[PDB]
């Protein structure tokens, strides 16, 4: 709960910074982006990753509750992950959260910064360096986020549990400068 | 006061939780009024154009009557809301005609509460043609009637800060 | 060779804008242009409205033969185009069968006056005026779940009413 | 003339190599991309400078009609640019030409690469390195690739003359590695 997150250049993860958060795993497309889910509804929006092959996908700033690490982000700890965008085509924020109603446990968008609702977790993932999974613990159970099909390719859902990597969506941060 | 039954398009008299096409007075180019993004800053809400497509009827809508209980007739200068009636819904918000307070147009939209001021609107009768009239809003004192303007697939109703003349055609 | 005729139990006539309808139990609306998959937008393909009132969008018809009059006949080639003041792809609104693909989607962009475009209209079931498309004429035209609900689509050699797509026409006005 | 194109890093471009076509005039905004530029058509695409801060574009890659100087591709010099991508939603070609029936003459896909129809040419432009401008030949003169004002965005058009780099969109190019 001590060993601080590090980007792709395995420099420490700093708060109010620009990342792309990037597939670790299967190299045969690009960063994770916002995206509907299904044609059911437009917004909020989930996480998909983009099936072109040098799209970075869209930044995230990682946001943090107690001033406990000055700037810097660490494992095991709440953090809010927040979309960075000029545009947002939906009435709700760009910060990540869970949508409870959907009975696939879709990672959306319209979560609230300071709310609970809207933690996360970064964990070591493997053993590959400056990599990582995300958990939540939505009542005390900790659960990795994973992916499934949805209508654009893979979504971002949360998984029943955080008992192996197995299920875990691998996760890298590259710094945008 | 002044309060008579709005009729529809076959001149009878309109009812409640009933549904029908809100439609152009003039038949002229496009349909009836439908649910649509007014620019590209934002898919939800939705504001309310008329189709340009000439036998799209338009999305139906049901009348409610916030003010009343007098039996099932919409009457004229009595406050309503507009809902829209579909089975499905792409925005996190309700079918229920408001204001867009809030832009310089003041933009119908979709999302308001069927049971609040914010989403009343009266019925007024329209120029000479018979079995037409205009949506008017109060934001309380003095009156205010919908209007349209330019939007990204045509024209889009506003509050006009000559009103957009409809008709109400019964859904079969 | 008996006319097709539609809901009012009129004649069709060519060149008259019809709204094409499901002729089964409804749950949506006419046939309307939209695209199958999310891997083109162009050319479009037929797919059955899920709203409640939405008529359909409108098509004329057109016979390969001038010596009919304006009848549309049951069992002769016609062409299916649609009508509509625009139109977003390039290609034309004339229906035809996407010749390579699997479930040989109806797609819009053909040619009436070509006869890869060349559709019948038989009678379906022993009912009241209740169609089908066939494609001399040998395959029926059935539907399959796609992006937007029912896409149209030819099904393999077989043309009993098992598998076929049932539609009425309704006059637009 | 007989001089080399080159890249963001000051490297000689090569044919069939994924770039990026950047804008070089400001850092409001993202590389170029295929969007269509009016409501009237999906199909085929313009080319628009997206807005969103760090998406890169879709890649292109350069053809060259003759086979002379091997994999090498220099300024003043007959071209073809075609988008690569393993998603296409239109039925035409990746290849970017000019819109001759357009009051604006919007450069867009569909092209034929071999066709003198899509030949362009890259030239430099004004202050600043590696940094360049397209030209397009009617017959005797060349008219620069500039941009208007369209639906998503800048969309490229082919302009009036080619007199001064003034309305000329200068881009650079940035492989993609
Ligand atoms: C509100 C609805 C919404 C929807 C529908 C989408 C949908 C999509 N986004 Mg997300 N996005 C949104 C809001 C939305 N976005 C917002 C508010 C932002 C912040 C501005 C972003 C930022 C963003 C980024 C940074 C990226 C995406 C990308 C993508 C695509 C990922 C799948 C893919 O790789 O296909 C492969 C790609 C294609 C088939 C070409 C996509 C072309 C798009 C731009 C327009 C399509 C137009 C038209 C509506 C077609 C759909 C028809 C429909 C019937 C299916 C997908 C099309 C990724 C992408 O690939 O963008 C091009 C990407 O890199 N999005
Ligand atoms: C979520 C956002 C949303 C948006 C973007 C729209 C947008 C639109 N709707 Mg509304 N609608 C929505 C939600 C939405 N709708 C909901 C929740 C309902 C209830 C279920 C409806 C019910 C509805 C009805 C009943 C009707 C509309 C119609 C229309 C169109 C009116 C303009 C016109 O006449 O063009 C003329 C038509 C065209 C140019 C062809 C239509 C193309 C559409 C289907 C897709 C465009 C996507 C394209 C691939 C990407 C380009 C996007 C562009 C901004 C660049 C417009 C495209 C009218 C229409 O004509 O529909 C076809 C119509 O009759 N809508
Ligand atoms: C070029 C691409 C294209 C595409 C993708 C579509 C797609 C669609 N059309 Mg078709 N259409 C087109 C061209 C296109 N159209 C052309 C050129 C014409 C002639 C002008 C028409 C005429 C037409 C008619 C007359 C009708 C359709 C309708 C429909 C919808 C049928 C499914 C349904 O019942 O949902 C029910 C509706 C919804 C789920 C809400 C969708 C509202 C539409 C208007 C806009 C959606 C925009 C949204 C932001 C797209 C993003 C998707 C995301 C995955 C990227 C579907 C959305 C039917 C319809 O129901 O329209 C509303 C209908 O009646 N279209
Ligand atoms: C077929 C029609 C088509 C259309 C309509 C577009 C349209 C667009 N593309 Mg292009 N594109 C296409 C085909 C198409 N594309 C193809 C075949 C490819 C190769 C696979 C690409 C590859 C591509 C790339 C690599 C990129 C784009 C981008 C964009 C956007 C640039 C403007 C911008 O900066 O907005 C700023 C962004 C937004 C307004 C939010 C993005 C919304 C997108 C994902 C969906 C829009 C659909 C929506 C439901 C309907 C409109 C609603 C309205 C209220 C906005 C614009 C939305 C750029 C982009 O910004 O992608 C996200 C980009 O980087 N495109």
């Amino acid at each position: 709960d001590e060993e601080p997150v590090k980007d792709t250049n395995g420099n420490p993860l700093k708060i109010e910074t620009r990342y792309f958060i990037q597939p670790a795993s299967d190299n045969n497309g690009g960063g994770l982006v916002p995206a509907n889910v299904d044609l059911s509804h437009l917004c909020p929006l989930g996480i998909v990753r983009t099936s072109l092959p040098y799209q970075p996908g869209l930044p995230v700033t990682i946001s943090t509750p107690s001033s406990s690490e000055g700037n810097d982000v660490l494992t095991n700890t709440n953090i809010a992950i927040t979309f960075d965008a000029p545009i947002w085509l939906c009435p709700s924020s760009k910060t990540w959260t869970v949508d409870s109603s959907s009975e696939e446990k879709y990672i959306i968008t319209g979560g609230d910064p300071k709310s609970g609702e809207s933690f996360f977790r970064i964990e070591k993932y493997g053993n590959g360096k400056n990599t990582y999974k995300l958990v939540r613990y939505d009542n005390g159970e900790g659960k990795s986020v994973g992916s499934t099909k949805s209508l654009w390719g893979p979504a971002l859902v949360l998984n029943d549990d955080d008992d192996s990597d197995e299920n875990a969506f691998p996760i890298k941060f590259r710094e945008v400068d």
